[PDB]
């Protein structure tokens, strides 16, 4: 399959915090597509804005 649905993809930070990247909004998110079984979240400080290129 390669990339995600189309326009975004899954990646990891320098601390392996597993993050998602949306090539459409040039921003990253925690949204979990087909990789994140059960899990009762509760609070996740907003993700950092990933800039596409300097």
């Amino acid at each position: 399959s390669g990339p995600l649905p189309d326009g975004w993809e899954q990646a990891m930070t320098q601390d392996g915090e597993i993050y998602y990247i949306n090539h459409k909004n040039k921003t990253t998110s925690w949204l979990d597509p087909r990789l994140d079984p059960r899990g009762g979240g509760g609070n996740r400080q907003p993700p950092p804005p990933y800039p596409l290129t300097a």
